């Protein structure tokens, strides 16, 4: 599951995503994080 720190790196992760970039890639380019579970942190709730 992905959780980001702010609508804006959300926005920009799902750009990154599009061409089929590994989420681990757009995880360090953007501030979202991955997790194993599916809940986010209040300080990753977008």
């Amino acid at each position: 599951t992905t959780c980001c720190p702010s609508i804006v790196a959300r926005s920009n992760f799902n750009v990154c995503r599009l061409p089929g970039t590994s989420e681990a890639i757009c995880a360090t380019y953007t501030g979202c994080i991955i997790i194993p579970g599916a809940t986010c942190p209040g300080d990753y709730a977008n």
